[PDB]
C-alpha cells in the first residue's frame, strides 16, 4: 500500500503492480485537504487533469487513476484550495466545472464543497449535486435552563461555511436545458464576484433544466436574482423543489420565475431588507412579454416575504399569467407570513383566474394593484389575517369579481372604506377587530346567480303538495287586431293583469284591469274589473272558452304587461300556455 | 495489507493477524469490478457464501470476512457481472438475492448495480434499495449560447446504464407481503427475458409490501404491466411514491393499481407510444370483481397519459371503486395532460363520488365511459382545458349529477351537442372559445336544491324588519257543513283568496272570492269581495271573531284553494293558524 | 501504515512521520466496535477527548487525529458498547454527546447508533441526525406461493435493533431552541430509564428547535409523551415532518403538540393499546393555558389513531385553537382511521374555525366534546365513514354552526336522534345505513343566509327581459299631516296596498285600501278601491302627481304597512322612489 503526502509526490512514484492502491495525505502537501485513493494503470496516456488521472512525470506512460467512494467527490480532491477568505480572489472555475463533469460521467452523485469562500462558475450536470460544508455549531447554555426557562438559552444559530462565488457577472450555477436532477445545497452563495468591484454576478441559479432541488441554501448580494428560473420551448423546466431556503437581497427581485411549472418553495424566505441596496421587486413571477415565457403550478408553503422601503422599490410579490395551458397560474399562498412593506400585487393582464391565499398573515395591505384596470377574477382568500400595522387597507386600486370569495379572515382594524372590492367580492364570515370596517356576509358568486335575479317563475304551494300558486309575467305589444295571448289551465282559479309601461309621450297606454276565471275538469266562469281603462289609450280583452285574446285601441299606446296568477290543486295544471 | 487480484486468490492466503486488512482488486480476476476490502478472522468457521464469508480452501478455520461500508453493497462484489449486453443470456437471480438478503441481514441500505443488462429476478427485503447506475452524462453546448440562445443549445440528456430484465416470465422486482420501506432507483427495466424471445416477462415491479420508493426508474416492454400494486388481506399495501419514473410500453397496462391505498405519483408518464405492441389500456386502477381488493387515495401530481392508437387498445385511465372505506376512491389528477387518445374512464359500479380533476390539460375527450350506465356522482372539474386537438367532444356515454361541479375551465371548440351532462351537472363560470358550446352557468347541486322548489311560505319584508308580507296556501275539501279553516293574527291586514280547482267535470267548483280582515291589539273589521261564486258550485263564508268557517253548496263541487296574504309589523303577527 | 487492537492502545504509540495513518480494530481491545482511522499531528497539543484527539500518554505534543469519512460517525468510535441487554444498566450519556457535539463542529450528518439498549440522553444539535440501526430481517415463503396464494405466506416482519433510553427521568432527545435540521430515525425509544424502575422517562422526544424530521422511529413507555413539541417565544418551532413512526403507549400522552406550526405526520401512528398502564388522553394539541403556546397547521395524512378503554383514561384526539394568528388552529384529518375507543375532541374555547376531516373512518362516536358549551364554529366533514362498531352516535355534546357541512360521508347506524347536531349544521347528499337515522339535505350556511330569509324584494320577470313585477314594503307611523311617502315611476303600473297593523288594544288602525297607478313617458292616471278605511281609525291619501302623500284621522291609529306592487318594462322604471 502506497501513501505520500500530496498530488506532486504521487506523480514521482510509479505503481508496482496493475491496481495497486495509493492513498494521498493531501492534494497539496500540508493543508490536509483534498486526499484521496488511486489505482495504478501502468498503460495509461491520458491528459493529466488533477483529478482523474495523475499522470507519473518520471516516466513515458502510466497514471494514478482517483476512485470515487460512495458517489461524493470532493472538489479539494481536484485541487480546489480550501478555506480561503473572501480576500483571496482565485478563480477556481475550470477545477470545480472538472468535478461536476467528471461526476456526470460516472453516474452522478455529489460534489462536496469545503469551508471557504470559492470564487468557481459552474454548469450543472444531470443528477449532479454540489453541496457545501456547515460551519461549525457549537451549543449554549445547560439542558437545566434551556428546559427550565422560557427565555431564550440556546442561542447559536447555524451559519454556512461555505460561500460560493462567481468567477464573472454572469451566474454562479447554470442549469442548462436538458439537465435534469442537479441540486444545491448547504451553502450560501454571494453576489460579489471577480472581474469588478461595483457590479455584482446577475444570478445565484439560474435555472433552464428540469426537476432541480435546493436544501438549506441562502443568497445575497446578485445583482439580478438569487434565483431565477427560465426554460425553454420544447423542453422541459419543471418539478423544483426549495426547501429551508433564504433568497435575501438583490439589486433586482430576491427571486424569479420566468418561464416552468411545477414549482414549490416550503419554509423558504424571500428578503429585501438591505434598504440602501436599491431594488425593483420582492418576488416576480414574470414571464417576458411577447415570449412564450409562461409560469404556472406554484406552491409556496410556510414562506416569509419580507420588505423594509427601499429608494425606487415596489414591495411586491407579483403573479402574471401569461399564456398559461388553462388560463390560471394556480399560485397558492398557504401558511405564508408578508411583513414590513411585502404585499401581493395581481399582474394578469387578462384576469387573474383561481387566486389562493390561505392561512396567510399581512403586516399591511393584501393586494396592491399597480396597473390600473387589472382584476382578480376568481379565488379563495380564506382564514387570513391582516394585522394592519402599517397601512389599514384591504387593497389598493384593485378589482376584483363575485367569484372571490373573502372568508374566515381576521381583519385588525382593516378598512374597506371607498373601496369598491367591498361591493364585488363575495364575503361570507369573518372576523372584523378593533376599528375594521364590518361587511355583512353577502354572496355574488355567479353559480348562485339565478336565486339573486327575479326569476321567470314564481309563487308558493302547500306543504301537503296539494295546493301551488304560481305567477309568471310577458311584455305585449298590442296592435288594433285581437291576438289571442294565453289559454288558462283546466282545474284552476286564475288571475290575469294588464297594465301599461308604455315609453310614449302623453299617447301611451293607461290601463289596470283584472281577468278572473275558473275552471273545473272541463268548464269555465270568466269575470272582469277594470279598475283604469282609458277610452283611448286602454286594453280591449275577449274570451273564448280559456283562450285569451287582446287588443289595443290606439296605435300609441301598444306597450302593455301581462301577469297571470295560478290557483292550482296539481303542479300539472299550475301554468298557462303562452301563445 | 495483503492485497490479491481476486476472490478465488483471496481463498489461498491466511492471515498473519487478527483483522488484517485485504483488498481484492476485482471479484473475478482482470474484471475490473466487484473488488472489496475484507478482514481476517482466524477462528472463523461459517460456510463460504461467496460475499460475506470467503474461507480459505483446505482448512478447517479461517476466513476472510466482507466490510461493508455505507449502507451499501455491490453487487459486483458477490461475482455479479457488469457492463454485459443484452443478448449476453446469463442468469444472475442467485447472486442478487444474495446481495439483498444479506443487506436485510446487517440493518438493509442499497444494494448498488452495475452498467449493463442484467438477467436476475430479486425479492425485495425490507428497508433494501436496488439501484442502478446512470449512463455517462456529457453535455453540449458552451455557456453562451446555452444563455444567449432561446433555441435548444444544450442537446443531451441523460440515459439509463443498468438494463434489469427477469430471468423468468413472472416478475423481475416482487415485494413480498410484510417487506416495508424497499425501493428501487436509477435503472431501467426491460421486458425481455432469459427462456423465451416471444413471451416477455410479466410485471416490472409487483409490489404486494408496504411504503415502498421509486425514483428514475423507467419500466418497458413488459408482458402485463411495468408496475402492478396488489396487497393481501391484513397487512398493508399502503405509502407509496413514484416520482420522475416513466411507465411505457407494456402489453396489458402500463401500471395497474389493484390492493392498495395512499399511493403518489409525481412528475411520472404513462406511455403506449408502440401501437405495433399491442395492449389493452393505458392506466388501470382496478381491483379484481368478487375480491376483497380495493383501491383508494390516489394522487397524480404533473403526470403525462400518452397513447397512439392501437388495433384493440382502449386508452383509457380508469379508475374503478370497488369496496373503498369512504365509497370514494379519493382519486385526484392534479396538473396532469392527457396526449394523444388518453381519456380518463369512470368504471365505478356503483358510481364515482368526488371526483377530482384539477389543472389538467385534455387533448381529446376528457371522459370516455365504456360501460353504459356508469355515473359520475359528485366531484370538481376544474380549471382543466379541453384542447380539442382529436375529438371535440367533452365525454362519451358519460352521466353526471348536479353535484359535479364543471367550473373555470377552458373549452377550445367543446361541443355538448346530445351530451346529456350539459343538463346533468353544475356549471360554473367557463370560457368558451371557438365553436365550443356555450352553456350558462347553472346550479344543480344537492345542497342548494331548497331554492329551486316552491317554497311552503313566500313573500317579502322592508330592511328595517319592522314591514312583513307573508304568504301560504292551502287545499279544502268542503262539504256543505261550515268547518273551521283558519285563525288571523291580530295587529294585521290579511286577505284571503279562495277559489276552485275541482277535478270534477262539468260539477265542480267554481268561485273567486275575496276576504279581508284588519286587526289592530284586540278589534277585528272584516270585509268581502265575490268576483265570481256559481250559486250551486261556490263557496260559503262565515267569521267568528278571527276565525274563518267554509263550506260547499253542492258536494260534487268541493274542491277549494285558500291563499291567505298577512301584512304585519312584527313576525309574532305574520301568519295564520290553519286548523 | 500502524494497526493495532485499541485506543489504548495507540495512546502509547508515537507517528514516525506526519500524517501517517493508524487503524484501529476496535475502540475498546477484543470487542469488534468502533474500530477508525487516525491521522498522526506530532505538533498536537489539544487535549485528548476520546473521540477526535488521541493524545499519545507521556508525552508533550502528538495526537492521532480522528477521521471521519461521508458525514457518518460511528458512536463505537468514540467508545460507546453496543449489543448490550436492557439489564445492562450502563450510563452513555458522556459519549453519545460527544458525538453529536462533534458532528456538530464539523458540518453536521449522521451519528450512526449500533444495534443494542442504549442510555444515554443527547441533546440535539443543527444539522445532525441519530440515526439507529434495523435488527436483521429474514424473509419467509416461496415466490411460487407469495404470489399464488391470497393468504399471507411472507409473515415476516422488521424489527428495530436500537433500543434507545434515556439516563434519567427527564427526556432521551432534547431538540433545544435554535437547533435546526437535526433528526432522529431507524430506532425504538423506551420510557424505562436509569435510576428509577417505578419512574420512567417523562419525553422520548422534546422539540424546542426548527425543522426536525423523524422517520422509522417508534415510542414506547414513557412517562408522559412519546412526542413533545414546545417552542419558546421568537423562535421557530416549525417544519417538523415525521413519517413511518409509531408513537405508542405512554402514562399521559402518546404525542402532544404545545407550542409549534406546520407540522405534518404522514403514515404514523398514535396507539395506548396497554391499559394496565393509565394514561390521559390518545393524542394532544394543547397549548398550556395563559401562555404564549399556540398551535396551528398541522397535517396528519393516512394515520391511525387507536385507544382501549382504561380506567380514567379520556379516549380522545384534542385540538385546541389558542392565541393562533389566523384564528384557526388549520388542523387536518387526512384518511386517518380512528380505531378503538379513538375519537375527535373539540377543545377550542373560543370556537374551532375551519375543522377538517377528509376520508376518514371512525369506530365509534366521530366527536366527543368534553367540555360543555364549546362550538365547532366552521369547517367540512367530507367522505368519511361512520363504521358504528362500538357507540352508533354522530358525536357527544357537541355543537356546530350551518358553516360546518356534512357531506360525502358513510353513516352506517348513525343515530342523530337528540343530537342538536342534526339542526344545527348544513348537510348535502351523504350515505344512510343499516338503521341510521335519515338526514335530508339542507343548506344552512351563512353564505346563502340571504336566499333562506325573507328578500327585502320580490317579484317575477319575463325571460326575454322585458316585463318585470317588483314588490317592496314599508312601515309607516302617521300623523294628522299629510306626509309624502313614495313616488311611483314613469312608464309603469302600480299597485299600493295599505293596511294597519297596530299594536294599540281597541283604537289601533283599520284600513285596507287599494291604490292604482298608470304612467306612460310623462302622464299619470290613478284610482282607489277602499275596502276597509275606518272612517275614524283608517288612513287618508292624496296624489300630487306621482307623488303619494298618506295621513291619519286618529293619533292612536298610526301603524300601516305599504305594499308597492311595479309592472314595467325596463328595469329602470321597476321601482318606486321611498322618500
Ligand atoms: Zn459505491
Ligand atoms: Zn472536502
Ligand atoms: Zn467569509
Ligand atoms: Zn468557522
Ligand atoms: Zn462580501
Ligand atoms: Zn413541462
Ligand atoms: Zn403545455
Ligand atoms: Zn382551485
Ligand atoms: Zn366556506
Ligand atoms: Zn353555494
Ligand atoms: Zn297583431
Ligand atoms: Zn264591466
Ligand atoms: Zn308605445
Ligand atoms: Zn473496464
Ligand atoms: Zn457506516
Ligand atoms: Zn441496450
Ligand atoms: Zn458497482
Ligand atoms: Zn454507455
Ligand atoms: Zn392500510
Ligand atoms: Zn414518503
Ligand atoms: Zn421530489
Ligand atoms: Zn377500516
Ligand atoms: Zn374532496
Ligand atoms: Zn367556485
Ligand atoms: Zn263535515
Ligand atoms: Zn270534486
Ligand atoms: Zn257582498
Ligand atoms: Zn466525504
Ligand atoms: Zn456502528
Ligand atoms: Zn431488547
Ligand atoms: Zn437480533
Ligand atoms: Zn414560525
Ligand atoms: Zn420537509
Ligand atoms: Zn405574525
Ligand atoms: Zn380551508
Ligand atoms: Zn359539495
Ligand atoms: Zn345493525
Ligand atoms: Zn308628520
Ligand atoms: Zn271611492
Ligand atoms: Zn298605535
Amino acid at each position: 500500500s502506497v501513501q505520500v503526502d500530496s498530488v506532486n509526490a504521487l506523480r514521482k512514484v510509479k505503481g508496482l503492480f496493475h491496481n495497486q492502491k495509493a492513498t494521498t495525505t493531501s492534494y497539496v502537501a500540508g493543508t490536509g485537504f483534498g486526499g484521496a485513493t488511486y489505482l495504478w494503470d501502468a498503460n495509461n496516456t491520458a491528459t493529466d487533469d488533477g483529478l482523474s488521472v495523475i499522470r507519473v512525470t518520471g516516466a513515458a506512460t502510466g497514471a494514478w487513476l482517483l476512485q470515487v467512494h460512495n458517489k461524493v467527490l470532493h472538489a479539494t480532491q481536484a485541487g480546489l484550495r480550501a478555506e480561503l477568505l473572501e480576500s483571496d480572489l482565485i478563480d477556481q472555475t475550470t477545477i470545480l466545472q472538472k468535478c461536476v463533469d467528471y461526476m456526470a460521467l460516472i453516474g452522478g452523485g455529489v460534489v462536496q464543497l469545503p469551508k471557504g469562500h470559492i470564487y468557481a462558475k459552474a454548469m450543472a450536470k444531470s443528477n449532479v449535486e454540489v453541496r457545501g460544508t456547515f460551519d461549525s455549531f457549537v451549543s449554549v447554555g445547560s439542558e437545566a435552563d434551556i428546559n427550565n426557562l422560557r427565555t431564550v438559552v440556546q442561542t447559536a444559530t447555524y451559519k454556512h461555511g461555505t460561500f460560493w462565488h462567481s468567477s464573472d457577472g454572469s451566474q454562479v450555477y447554470l442549469v442548462p436545458e436538458n439537465v435534469t436532477g442537479a441540486g444545491v445545497s448547504n451553502l450560501k452563495m454571494l453576489g460579489s464576484r471577480l472581474g469588478s468591484t461595483s457590479s455584482n454576478c446577475g444570478f445565484g441559479i439560474k435555472i433552464i433544466g428540469d426537476s432541480f432541488t435546493a436544501k438549506w441554501v441562502d443568497t445575497s448580494g446578485f445583482r439580478l436574482e438569487g434565483l431565477y428560473i427560465r426554460g425553454k420551448d420544447g423542453v422541459s423546466c419543471s418539478n423544483h423543489y426549495f426547501e429551508n431556503c433564504n433568497f435575501l437581497d438583490a439589486r433586482r427581485n430576491t427571486a424569479a420565475l420566468v418561464y416552468c411549472h411545477d414549482v414549490t418553495f416550503k419554509n423558504c424566505t424571500f428578503q429585501q431588507l438591505k434598504p440602501e441596496l436599491t431594488w425593483v421587486y420582492l418576488f416576480d413571477i414574470e414571464p417576458n412579454p411577447a415570449t412564450t415565457d409562461t409560469v404556472y403550478n406554484v406552491t409556496l408553503i410556510n414562506c416569509v416575504f419580507n420588505a423594509l422601503a427601499s429608494a425606487g422599490a415596489e414591495p411586491t410579490v407579483l403573479v402574471k399569467e401569461q399564456n398559461t395551458p388553462t388560463g390560471s397560474p394556480n399560485v397558492k399562498f398557504l401558511n405564508c407570513r408578508f411583513k414590513g412593506k411585502a404585499t401581493i400585487r395581481n399582474n394578469c393582464a387578462n384576469g387573474w383566474k383561481d387566486c389562493i391565499v390561505d392561512n396567510c398573515e399581512f403586516d399591511t395591505l393584501a393586494f396592491s394593484t399597480t396597473t390600473t384596470g387589472y382584476v382578480i377574477t376568481s379565488g379563495r382568500f380564506t382564514n387570513n389575517t391582516l394585522w394592519g400595522k402599517d397601512l389599514k387597507g384591504f387593497s389598493y386600486n384593485t378589482l376584483v369579481t363575485g367569484d372571490f370569495l373573502i372568508e374566515g379572515n381576521r381583519f385588525q382594524d382593516t378598512t374597506f372604506e371607498n373601496n369598491i372590492v367591498a361591493t364585488q367580492a363575495s364575503f361570507g364570515v369573518n372576523t372584523f377587530l378593533g376599528t375594521a370596517t364590518v361587511i355583512q356576509p353577502v354572496d355574488r358568486r355567479t353559480i348562485t346567480q339565478q336565486y339573486r335575479n327575479l326569476p321567470d317563475i314564481s309563487g308558493v304551494k302547500s306543504p301537503i303538495n296539494d295546493a301551488y300558486f304560481n305567477t309568471e309575467i310577458r311584455n305585449f305589444n298590442l296592435d288594433l287586431n285581437f291576438k289571442e295571448v294565453l289559454t288558462v289551465p283546466l282545474r284552476s282559479g286564475c288571475k290575469i293583469t294588464i297594465t301599461g309601461a308604455d315609453a310614449t309621450t302623453n299617447a301611451g297606454s293607461k290601463a289596470y284591469v283584472e281577468l278572473f276565471v275558473n275552471s273545473d275538469n272541463s268548464t269555465t266562469i270568466t269575470a272582469h274589473n277594470e279598475v283604469i281603462n282609458d277610452p283611448l289609450y286602454g286594453v280591449k280583452y275577449s274570451w273564448s272558452g280559456r283562450t285569451l285574446s287582446l287588443a289595443g285601441i290606439t296605435l300609441s299606446a301598444n306597450t302593455f304587461i301581462v301577469k297571470v296568477d295560478v290557483f292550482s290543486a296539481l303542479p300539472q295544471y299550475s301554468k298557462v300556455t303562452w301563445l
